[PDB]
């Protein structure tokens, strides 16, 4: 069910870093990872929380819709992208955090921690503030924890409405041509060490799913164009993409 592949930490190792990537064939039942200790590890989610905080929001009314206009709230941040008005596919595109902010305070905690329970979401635990658990708080995720919670949504298996479901999924959108469609969120956690960048999601091909989640060693910015570059470049070695 699960096998073990040392020679692909060469992917991080050649550039001066460390990390896992987890692959699961949908088809088949079988899992891949190059690090079976550290696909179990458990880390903060950081933006790759605004796959579930979407969901719910979604489904409790706090957002209507993927056209509603989140209007930015006049206060210049460091991020150029977070300065202008958003809606839920720019949100999740620019990883908007105080828009995300927001929609957790608005669902609060106690609809927050029921419905991360009945997702059954890495460790379920939203111990810390409600508007910044998910990068400071005490929730935790694995890759192998990601991938569990991703073929759910996939299914529309989550406990939240199919609408909310194939909307949220339509916000993952990140790639797609003639060979593959790719679904995946982003992630960034620095707030509590060690700081790690995180890649989840899907990809669709013509008669199969492959669903990832990796995450590795982030001790600078410089390095989070990785992310998706060593994941496209195990799926490439592995014949799954061209
Ligand atoms: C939080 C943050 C801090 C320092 C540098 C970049 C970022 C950031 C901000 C928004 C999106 C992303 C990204 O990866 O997509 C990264």
């Amino acid at each position: 069910e699960w096998q073990e592949n040392k020679s692909w930490n060469a992917h991080f190792t050649e550039h001066k870093s460390q990390g896992v990537v987890v692959l699961w064939n949908e088809n088949k039942q079988q899992g891949f990872t190059n690090n079976l200790k550290r696909a179990n590890q458990a880390f903060l989610p950081a933006s790759t929380f605004k796959i579930p905080n979407s969901l719910i929001a979604l489904d409790l009314g706090v957002v209507k819709d993927e056209h509603q206009v989140f209007k930015w709230d006049g206060q210049t941040r460091d991020i150029a992208t977070w300065n202008r008005d958003h809606n839920l596919i720019t949100a999740m595109k620019y990883s908007v955090v105080p828009v995300y902010q927001e929609f957790a305070r608005q669902i609060g905690e106690a609809r927050m921690s029921k419905m991360l329970h009945a997702f059954d979401y890495g460790n379920e635990d939203i111990s810390g503030n409600v508007d910044s658990f998910w990068l400071d708080g005490g929730i935790r995720i694995s890759a192998t924890e990601q991938i569990s919670f991703l073929r759910k949504l996939y299914h529309n298996k989550l406990h939240v409405s199919e609408r909310s479901q194939r909307i949220v999924k339509q916000a993952m959108l990140t790639e797609a041509n003639g060979d593959y469609i790719i679904r995946a969120k982003t992630g960034y956690s620095t707030r509590i060490e060690p700081k790690i960048g995180w890649w989840v999601g899907w990809v669709e091909l013509d008669d199969n799913v492959w669903f990832f989640a990796m995450n590795m060693d982030m001790p600078t910015s410089d390095g989070l164009g990785l992310r998706q570059a060593i994941t496209k470049e195990v799926l490439k070695q592995e014949k799954i993409i061209p």
